[PDB]
């Protein structure tokens, strides 16, 4: 039934309409009743009617309080990646920076031509990154899609305990530059992620469906054992990268797609994601849920070697939502394998 639905769990493309589009929830719902979970991934193109601010000419002095540099280190499709951390900075700054002829985009056709020499050069000249940055570019009054406010059941956390958990449920703003990149990880408490690209180059994707994930961590663990024995979970620590040659040569699934300017990009529970930017732009994005991540937020494998990293109380979702199973749970009888095909129970009416 399930298992029938995009049985090659390629990454799925989404053209809504207008009365599609107006509802987040349940276009969520819809596209994994396409099976576009399986991908760990997806691409939702919006309606040409749409926007999210009328103008970005009026942002050049927004400070970026902590840029990153970013140093790798590495060798053959396999690297760490280190950070720098830089003095405060504006947009302004930092355009200048990006299209400097030191930082900026060198000259391609295919994509394919841009991530050869993306995965040659990484190693060397390291750009700064503008990442996790607080705040949205929507304006106040932009009801669809908004990712300053999803409504999604995502918000019990704060309802029910007051904690905003930056960047999980508020905005985070990314500024990129040429060779800027995400390494190898899932969401905090395996979420979903949404992301916009308000402007500015590409932003390319590499991705791991999540039915395949642990051939992903059993690879790590073995490239870095030392990391392996020091954290249960050290990538989410954000600093493993690991090209696709490397994930071919050991038959890791995984699939690519470039977001452009204008666009959206889904992640799923459990799916694994990294890329790197084409060149100077700015993307939104915030964590959130649906009723089929809280039994991976039940079952995900934290950081141990880290006081600071974002842990979610899973209580109050299986009290809500599970009540059958909260005895069982709560006293650690809770067996439940998770079927990573299956879409979330509020896609029954699609089904
Ligand atoms: C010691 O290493 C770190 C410790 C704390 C925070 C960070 C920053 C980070 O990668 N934050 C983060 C956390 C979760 C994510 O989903 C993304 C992310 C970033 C991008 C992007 O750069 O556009 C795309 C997709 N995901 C980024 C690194
Ligand atoms: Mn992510
Ligand atoms: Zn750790």
């Amino acid at each position: 039934e399930s298992e029938t639905l995009n049985p090659s769990a390629r990454i799925m493309t989404f053209y809504p309409t207008m009365e599609e589009f107006r509802n987040f929830s349940r276009y969520i719902a819809y596209i994994e009743s396409q099976g576009a979970h399986r991908a760990g991934l997806a691409k939702v193109v919006p309606p040409k009617e749409w926007k999210p601010r009328a103008s970005y000419d009026d942002i050049d002095d927004l400070v970026i309080p902590a840029p990153i540099q970013q140093l790798v280190t590495g060798q053959s499709g396999l690297f760490t990646q280190y950070n720098i951390q830089k003095k405060a900075m504006t947009v302004r700054e930092f355009r200048k920076i990006a299209n400097s002829d030191k930082y900026c985009t060198p000259r391609y056709s295919e994509f394919e031509e841009l991530e050869r020499k993306y995965w040659k050069n990484l190693t060397f000249n390291p750009p700064i990154y503008g990442a996790d940055v607080n705040g949205t570019l929507y304006e106040k009054h932009v009801d669809e899609w908004n990712i300053g406010r999803l409504r999604t059941i995502l918000d019990l956390v704060e309802k029910e305990s007051g904690i905003t958990i930056e960047g999980v449920n508020t905005p985070y703003l990314y500024f990129g530059m040429w060779k800027t990149s995400f390494a190898w990880h899932t969401e905090d408490m395996d979420l979903y992620s949404i992301n916009y690209l308000h402007f500015g180059e590409p932003k390319s994707w590499y991705s791991v469906p999540p039915e395949h994930g642990k051939r992903l961590e059993r690879l790590a663990k073995g490239f870095f054992p030392g990391s392996a024995q020091s954290c249960e979970a050290f990538l989410r620590h954000k600093m493993t990268l690991i090209s696709p040659l490397m994930l071919k040569k050991y038959g890791i699934p995984f699939d690519k797609v470039t977001q452009e300017a204008g666009e959206f990009m889904i992640t799923f529970p459990y799916g694994y994601h990294a890329g790197f930017n084409h060149g100077f732009n700015c993307a939104e994005s915030t964590n959130f849920a649906t009723r089929r991540w809280i039994e991976y937020g039940k079952q995900a494998v934290l950081c141990s070697c880290r006081k600071d990293m974002v842990k979610i109380s899973m209580d109050v979702f299986v009290r809500k939502f599970q009540p059958e199973r909260y005895k069982l749970w709560k006293a650690g009888k809770d067996n439940t394998v998770i079927d990573h095909t299956l879409p979330t129970p509020e896609a029954a009416e699609f089904l």
